[PDB]
C-alpha cells in the first residue's frame, strides 16, 4: 500500500512498544510530539521504511531526546539528547496547561492581588499561555508559561469577558513554581456577560431562514482509495495529516489525458504567528505559534454533519499519539466534499449562434481547531480549472482586555469598561514545489508602465516583465500591489506545444507582513513573516519556517539561516514559503462571538497546459 | 405602490404615445436611451411623479435631443437639443452595429485588402467597435464607428481564431461612408480553429462528474413584494434595472430590531472601461466603455435554470425599449436566490463547556452581459453579518490578432501565429453613501508602525490612523496595501451605544488602476480609472463618472470635474466612487473559451450596530 497512507492506531502502539522495550519511554517519560516521516527523495522503488519521528519530555527534569524509529523494523534508527537551552525548548504538553491556574491558587501572592479586586479564586480561570524570550535570565533553560486571568461568574459563564487586567504570572511547569507575580495596578473587572446562548442577550431566534437541501443523488464525484488518496475530476492527490501541522497534502498532480503531471508535492501550513499589538507590560509579551509551540492537529475538533460540514461529506479521522503512546483517534477531524462553484465559462456568439455555459466546481478539504479562545479553519480547494487555492478562516471570542478611561492606541473597546488588544495572525505557507517535475525555478512579475512616445504615440502600451531568482540570497522578496507584482514557478525543462516553459501563477492576497520593529524579540523569532515570499533549495531537515522547536527559542532559526547557504535555485529542487495573515483591529461586531474572516492565496496554471483543460466538461444534466 | 418599482411595458407604451403626440418620434427618430429617473431628495411624501428620460437619435442628420417626460401627467417636461461635436455623441445603436460589414463588403479599398489575401468577402466578420478620439480632426461630430476583421470557415466558425491582421477601417453610419481604409501589411491569417464545441477539440466529454442537487424543499427565505421588492433576513432593498447600467440596488438597509436603518441609498456599476496595451496602429486605438457606449443593459442574457442559476432562483424579466420606443422583455434577465456560505461563526470553549456553531448564507442577485466577443456577470451579495460585496466575472473568448514573428512585447502567444493582446477590464462602482441617513463622511484608515523605544520597550505596538476627507479637492484617493489601507464611511451624528460613529469599511482588492500614459486620450476619457477612490457632494445630475455622452466625447468630463467644485462633504450627503479592475495578460488557457476571472470589493460593518448581529441566527436544523 502507500507510504502516504495515514498512521494507524497499529503503528503508534508499534512506536510505544519499540519505545518502551528500548527503555526510552518508562513512567517519568512523555511524548510531546509524534509523527510519520516523508519518504527521502527518490527511494519509493521500493521497500516499505515508515519511519516516525518522537519528540520525549523527562518529567523529572533530565535532558529530553530526539527519536526517530522504523516501524517497519521495528529499530529505534537514533537517539539524540537535546540541550534546550540552546536550541529551544519542546512543545507545550497538554497536561501543563491545566497546571498554571492550580499552582497559582495556592501561591500567596497571587492569593494577594486577587483580595485586593475582591475576587474569588474559584472563580478565577487562568488562560496558560507562552512564554516567549524576553528580558527574564532565569527561564533559559527552563519550561515556562504566563498566565493571564478571568473571572468565570458560573461554571458556563464566559469568562472572556471579564478580563481580570493589570495582573500576570509565571509558572515553571517542571518545577511547579511560580516564579514571578506583577501586579501593575487595578483596573474594575468588565460585568456585562457574553454569553451567545442567552436568550436574555440573543432574543427570540429568527424563523425566517428556511433550509438549504444539498445532496449528491448518485454519491459523490471523487473516490477514495487506500485511506487517503483522492480522485476527483483529473486531479490526484494524497491527504496527509500530522499533529503538528494539521492536514498537509501529497503528491498533488492532474491527469492531462494520459500523462500524470505534477504540480506539488508537499503542501502545508509550516508555522502561525499571532503578534500582539499593545505595549502594556501585562500584555507586551503575548505571541503565539500555534502550529510550533501547540500542535494545532493535537486540537483539532470533530466536525459535525450539518453544522460545521453540509452536503454530501466524507470523513478522515485520524490517529496521533497521547502524551504516553497511545493511539488517539480524532473522529471526523477531516471534512471532504465538492461543492457548486457557479459559472465556468460561458460565450454567446452573434457569428456562430452558438450559445455555450458550463458551471464550476471545487473539491474541499478542511479541518477545524480551536486553541483556547481562538478558532481556525483551515480550506484547501481545487478547481476544475487547475486552479488551487487555500483559505484561513478566523473566528472564535476575541482575546479581551480592561478598556482604559483615557483612551488607548493598541486597544478597541467592545463593551462597556471591556477592550480587545490589537493584533495579527499570520501564516506561512510551505509548498514543495514539482511543477512537471523536480527541475524547477520562480520568477518576479511585474507590470511595466510605458511612456508616450516613439513605437508607443498613443501612450496606450503597457508591458510586463519577469525575473528570474537564481539563488537563495536572492529569493526574499516583497508584495507590491502597485505594479500587480506576482510569482510564477516555472519548469525550463518541459515546455508546452507554443515552446514556452510549463509555470504556475501565485496570486497573494497582499496584506500587511509582521507590524513589529524589526528589533524587537518577535521579529527574529517570527523572521519568516516580515516577508512575503522566500524560496529554498529543497532539503530533508528543513521542514519548519521558524525551526524545529519553537518553544522559547532565541532568534534567528529556521528561514533565515537556510537562506544563508546561498544556494542555487535555478531549475532546482525547491521549495516556496509564502507568509500571509490578517490585521485584526477588533470591532464591536466581533463581540460576543466574532464572525468570520479570511485570508489566503492562490496557484492558477500560466501555460501549464496546452489550451484551456476544461473542455470536456458536459453540460448541466 | 412604490416609486422604485420597475418600469412596466405599459410605462414604455405610454412614453412611446407621449413622443409621438408631441411631434418627437417620427419616422427618422430612435431612441438610444430610455430609462426612469429615481425620485429627487425628499419628495417622496407624497405623489407619483413616474418620469423617464430619453436620448432621441436623428437618422436622417439633424441634431439629437435629450428628452424627459412625465408618464403620470402625459407631458414632455423638456427637450434639449444637444451639439453632440461639443458633449458627445449618444450610445451606439444596435441597428448600427451591422452597419459596418456591409458597407465595407462594397468598398473597392477594402475588396482589394482582401484580394491580396485571397479571402472570400462572404466569409469576412467585421467586429464593429466604438471610434474613440484620437488625430482624426473629419470625425469630430460625425457619428463613427470602426471595424476589424475576422474570417469565418463556416457559419458555425468561431470566427476569433482566425484575425485578419494589418487592417482597419473607419466607417460614418449615419450617411453610410467608409472615411478610411488603412492596411500596414499582410500577416498570415491563423489556421488552427477555435471551436469548442467541436468533439475533435474537446475530445470524450467527461462521464465523472455527478450530480449536485441544490434545492430549497419549504421554499426560500426572501419574499419579494410589488414586483422588485426584496426582504430577506433583516435586508430590505429594491432591485432595480437600467438599460445603462444594469442591474442598480435602491434603498439598501438592515432592521436592527424594529428600526429600519438605511446603509446605501443607490448602488450601481456606473462605468466600465476596457483599454488594450498594443501600442500596432491596426489596435492602439482601442478602448471601450461598455455601459457608457453600447449600454450593458441592452445586452443582458436570459439566464437558464440549472445552467447559469443552480437552485431554487426568482427571476426578475426587465422591460427596456428598443430604438422605436417599443417594450421588449429581457426574460429571465436577473437571477436571485440565497446560498449556503459554510460556516458563520464557531467556538468550542473549554472552561464553559459550550460548543457553538452556526452557519452562513449569502443573497445572490446577478446577470450576465454580452458585447461581441466578451460575456461579464455582475454579482451582488449580501451576508448575514451586514457585509455587501460586489464580484464581476470576466469570461467569453479573448479578443485576438495575429502574434508576430519576432514576438511581442504586449501581446501574448495563445496558438500558432494566434495573438491575444495585453489589456484591462476596469469598473466604477458608485455608491450613493446613506449610512444611517445622509449626514456621512469618509476617513482613511491606515496602519501605522512604531518604534522601539519608551512606552513601547519591546517594539511590538502598532496602531491606525484615519484622516477625515473634508472637502471634494482632497477627495481623490491611491490604494497602498503595504499600509493595510481602507476607507471608512460613517455617520457623525450617529453612534452607538459606545459613544462612536457608526460607520461601514470598505475592502478594495488593489489592483493596478488605469496603466496608460497620463497624457494619453484614454487617461483623459477615463479620468476615473487613474484613481482607487473618488468622494462627491451629492448631485441630482451627476450619475456617470465619464459624464452623459460617452461615445467619442473628449478628456475630462464627469468625475475631475464634478471634484472641482470643492464642495464640503464632511458630514453631508455624499457619494463614493470605486475603482477597480482586471489586468488581463492572457494564458493559453484563456484558449479557445476564457475560465472565468474576478474582481470586486466589499464593505463591512466597522461600529454599526451594537454587537454582532447575528446572534440570533439559529442552529442549522
Ligand atoms: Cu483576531
Ligand atoms: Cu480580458
Ligand atoms: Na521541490
Ligand atoms: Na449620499
Amino acid at each position: 500500500a502507500s507510504p502516504f497512507r495515514l498512521a494507524s492506531a497499529g503503528e503508534i502502539s508499534e512506536v510505544q512498544g519499540i519505545l518502551r522495550t528500548a527503555g526510552l519511554l518508562g513512567p517519568e517519560k512523555r511524548i510531546a510530539y509524534l509523527g510519520v516521516l516523508d519518504p527521502a527523495r527518490g527511494a519509493g522503488s521500493e521497500a516499505e521504511d515508515r519511519r516516525f519521528r518522537v519528540f520525549i519530555h523527562d518529567v523529572s527534569g533530565a535532558r529530553p531526546q530526539e527519536v526517530t524509529v522504523s516501524v517497519t523494523n521495528g529499530t529505534v534508527i537514533s537517539a539524540v539528547e537535546l540541550d534546550t537551552a540552546a536550541t529551544g525548548e519542546l512543545p507545550v504538553l497538554e497536561e501543563e496547561f491545566e497546571v498554571v491556574e492550580q499552582l497559582l491558587a495556592t501561591d500567596e501572592r497571587w492569593l494577594k492581588a486577587l483580595a485586593a479586586r475582591n475576587l474569588d479564586v474559584s472563580k478565577v480561570r487562568v488562560a496558560p499561555l507562552s512564554a516567549g524570550v524576553f528580558e527574564y535570565a532565569e527561564e533559559r533553560g527552563r519550561r515556562i508559561l504566563r498566565g493571564l486571568a478571568f473571572v468565570q461568574d458560573f461554571p458556563e459563564d464566559s469568562a472572556w469577558a471579564h478580563p481580570v487586567d493589570g495582573l500576570v504570572a509565571y509558572v515553571d511547569v517542571v518545577s511547579k513554581e511560580v516564579t514571578r507575580v506583577i501586579d501593575t495596578g487595578v483596573f474594575p473587572v468588565p460585568a456585562e456577560h457574553g454569553n451567545y446562548t442567552d436568550p436574555e442577550l440573543t432574543g427570540p431566534l429568527r424563523t425566517t431562514q428556511k433550509p438549504i437541501s444539498i445532496t449528491q443523488p448518485e454519491g459523490p464525484s471523487f473516490t477514495v482509495t487506500g485511506g487517503n488518496h483522492i480522485e476527483w475530476e483529473k486531479w490526484s492527490l494524497d491527504v496527509g495529516f500530522d499533529v503538528r501541522e494539521g492536514v498537509v497534502l501529497h503528491n498533488i498532480a492532474f491527469r492531462d489525458g494520459d500523462r500524470l503531471r505534477p504540480i506539488i508535492n508537499r503542501a502545508s501550513i509550516a508555522e502561525m504567528v499571532v503578534p500582539y499589538g499593545d505595549p502594556s507590560p501585562i500584555r507586551s509579551w503575548q505571541n503565539y505559534f500555534d502550529t510550533g509551540e501547540y500542535l494545532v492537529g493535537q486540537y483539532a475538533n470533530s466536525l459535525e454533519l450539518g453544522c460545521d460540514c453540509l452536503g454530501d461529506i466524507t470523513y478522515l479521522s485520524p490517529v496521533i499519539s497521547d502524551a504516553f503512546g497511545n493511539p488517539r483517534e480524532i473522529r471526523n477531524g477531516i471534512c471532504m466534499h465538492e461543492e457548486d462553484w457557479g459559472i465556468l465559462a460561458k460565450h454567446s456568439d452573434l457569428w456562430s449562434g452558438i450559445n455555450y455555459t458550463r458551471r464550476n466546481r471545487r473539491m474541499v478539504i478542511s479541518f477545524f481547531t480551536t486553541i483556547g479562545n481562538y478558532d481556525y479553519g483551515f480550506y484547501w480547494y481545487l478547481y476544475l480549472d487547475g486552479t488551487i487555492e487555500f483559505e484561513a478562516k478566523a473566528t472564535g471570542v476575541v482575546f479581551t482586555s480592561a478598556f482604559p478611561e483615557g483612551g488607548s492606541d493598541n486597544i478597541s473597546q467592545l463593551a462597556p469598561g471591556l477592550g480587545a488588544p490589537f493584533h495579527q495572525h499570520i501564516f506561512s505557507a510551505r509548498l514543495d514545489m514539482a511543477i512537471d517535475g523536480f527541475t524547477n525555478r520562480v520568477e518576479e512579475e511585474d507590470v511595466v508602465r510605458q511612456t508616450m512616445g516613439p513605437g508607443n504615440e498613443r501612450g496606450n502600451a503597457f508591458s510586463r516583465k519577469r525575473t528570474v531568482l537564481t539563488r537563495e540570497s536572492e529569493a526574499v522578496r516583497e508584495a507590491d500591489a502597485r505594479t500587480g507584482r506576482t510569482w510564477i514557478i516555472s519548469n525550463p525543462e518541459s515546455k508546452n506545444r507554443l515552446n514556452e516553459p510549463v509555470g504556475y501563477k501565485l496570486h497573494a492576497h497582499n496584506q500587511p507582513t509582521l507590524l513589529a520593529d524589526p528589533g524587537s524579540s518577535i521579529a527574529r523569532r517570527a523572521a519568516f513573516a516580515t516577508k512575503d515570499l522566500w524560496v529554498t533549495r529543497y532539503a530533508d531537515d528543513e521542514r519548519y519556517p521558524t525551526g524545529d522547536f519553537v518553544n522559547q527559542h532565541s532568534g534567528g532559526a529556521g528561514l533565515p539561516s537556510y537562506i544563508a547557504q546561498d544556494r542555487d535555485i535555478d531549475g532546482q529542487d525547491i521549495v516556496v514559503w509564502h507568509t500571509f495573515g490578517l490585521t485584526h483591529f477588533p470591532r464591536v461586531e466581533d463581540w460576543p462571538i466574532m464572525p468570520v474572516d479570511t485570508v489566503g492565496f492562490k496557484l492558477r496554471p500560466e501555460g501549464f497546459f496546452d489550451r484551456s483543460p476544461v473542455l470536456d466538461v458536459p453540460a448541466n444534466p
